[PDB]
């Protein structure tokens, strides 16, 4: 059959190599994964007793049209509940009344239905200055968060580098959101499973894929490929087809390195107008619980702040207080959430630093001194991971939703395919969007083999 090489073993990667492997007339395939193990950004690890998600956690949207929901459900891997609560913390010590934050989450949220009914964030800022006295600074202080909780689900440093007219078009599914209960890799191992033995190399990474050539393959017949493969560790491959799934942070990059001759302009430009900005996790363990029981979102309000003084390049006072708050996930651990570059200058600090300068936090908006210091921490380093660059993407001021489907676009004679969640212009930064994506590439080069087999 014809030789296919699919770049990155995360979930587009395994869904593509799914499809167009389970075809009973199947291509010789293989998967070439730059790290140890398979997933990419959806990573499931043992830790304190149990498991840490260090990438997706939720399902969005986990209705019927979801194919991770359909999937997960084949698996076994949704609870009973999946198949048919928050305190609100002040950097004062105090607690925040639930009145004002249902007011400001209603002003918020309310903004937000509309922004998808220049920036996000602009439009956002400029309807909040109309609207707009400690009642003053804790309505804007309670709103800071809000942005910042916004920042996370984005991908993004600032609200102000997202763009307005595009954002309406992320799709949400129906469904209360929903994690799967026997763990997220739990899926993309599933996949990995059905595919035929060693198919997928790990510690694998490519350099560089040659295209628009004439490569003859060391063996006999000489066959000649117009795709040559260039491993980090020298291997020379030649396909027919190529489905890159590296995620758009490493292809914003090495773009220039990764291709040769380099992308068509458009392609080029797509990678660069694009945002792919970092929302990384923090996990922090506690001997004893110092939240109640029924808790589940320890929202973080920090004092005298405001986002109507914030700019797309502005930074907040101190990296932590960007970090929007806690989740309580159900040893007793927490997990802090935290984008941009506040979030990237995290990854920079040791392990210690982060759990001492988190324990100062949480004993300042507990308004406890004594609150014991967590006793571990697990953090992403999503920015910093070189395979990666960032989180996920977003349609930045400056892009449309046309450069995500740009993203999709095939090379010539279909050399190299694009799949990843970068690639769906309405599932962008989510596991189903990085899934349909894979498929979608596998059903393009199915329509090309028949096309060929008919002529
Ligand atoms: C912190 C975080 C939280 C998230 N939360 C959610 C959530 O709750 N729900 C949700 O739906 N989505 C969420 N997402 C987004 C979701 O995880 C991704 O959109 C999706 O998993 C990406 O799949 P992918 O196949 O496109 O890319 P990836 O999973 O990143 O796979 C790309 C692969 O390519 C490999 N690779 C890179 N460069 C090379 C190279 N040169 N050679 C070979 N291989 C290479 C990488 O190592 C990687 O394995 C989150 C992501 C992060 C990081």
């Amino acid at each position: 059959g014809p030789r296919v090489l699919v770049v990155g073993s995360g979930i587009a990667g395994l869904g593509a190599a799914q499809k167009l492997c389970s075809h009973r007339a199947a291509p010789h395939l293989r998967v070439l994964e730059a790290t140890a193990s398979a997933g990419g950004r959806i990573r499931s690890e043992r830790c304190f007793g149990g498991v840490v998600e260090l990438g997706a956690h939720w399902i969005h949207g986990p209705s019927q049209d979801n194919p991770v929901f359909q999937l997960a459900a084949e698996f076994g891997l949704l609870g009973e509940k999946e198949l048919s609560p928050s305190m609100i913390w002040s950097s004062s010590g105090t607690s925040v009344s639930l009145e004002l934050m249902t007011e400001m989450a209603r002003l918020f949220y309310g903004l937000i239905e509309r922004t998808r009914e220049a920036s996000v964030g602009e439009f956002l800022k400029k309807e909040i200055s109309q609207q707009v006295e400690d009642t003053r600074k804790r309505k804007l202080a309670i709103l800071n968060t809000f942005f910042n909780i916004e920042c996370c689900v984005s991908g993004t440093h600032s609200m102000d580098l997202v763009a307005l007219a595009p954002f309406g078009e992320y799709t949400v599914l129906p469904g209360l959101d929903c994690i799967l209960a026997g763990g997220y890799q739990g899926l993309t191992d599933r996949i990995l499973a059905s595919l035929p033995k060693d198919t997928v190399a790990f510690d694998k990474p490519v350099k560089t894929i040659h295209w628009n050539g004439s490569f003859q393959e060391a063996a006999f017949p000489g066959e000649t490929f117009p795709v040559l493969v260039e491993c980090e560790d020298g291997a020379r491959l030649p396909a027919h087809h190529v489905i890159v799934t590296v995620p758009l942070g490493f292809l914003k990059e090495h773009q220039d390195t990764f291709f040769e001759p380099p992308l068509p302009a458009k392609k080029a430009e797509a990678i660069k107008k694009l945002g792919f900005g970092t929302n990384n996790k923090i996990f922090l363990e506690f001997e004893e619980p110092f939240w109640e029981p029924d808790c589940q979102f320890i929202q973080v309000v920090w004092e005298d702040t405001s986002p109507l003084q914030d700019t797309a390049l502005s930074l907040q006072d101190t990296w932590f207080k960007k970090l929007i708050g806690f989740l309580v996930q159900p040893s007793h651990v927490l997990c802090g959430f935290i984008a941009g570059l506040e979030s990237e200058f995290m990854e920079t600090l040791s392990d210690e630093e982060v759990l001492l300068s988190l324990t100062q936090v949480l004993r300042r908006v507990t308004g406890n001194p004594q609150l014991p210091a967590a006793k571990s921490v697990r953090r992403s380093q999503w920015h910093s991971a070189p395979y990666t660059r960032g989180s996920y993407s977003y349609v930045a001021v400056g892009s449309t939703g046309d450069d995500l489907d740009l993203m999709a676009q095939p090379l010539p004679g279909l050399q190299v395919l694009f799949a990843g969640e970068a690639t769906h212009r309405t599932f962008y930064s989510t596991t189903h969007g990085a899934l349909l994506s894979g498929w979608r590439e596998a059903d393009r080069l199915v329509s090309l083999w028949d096309s060929q087999v008919e002529q």
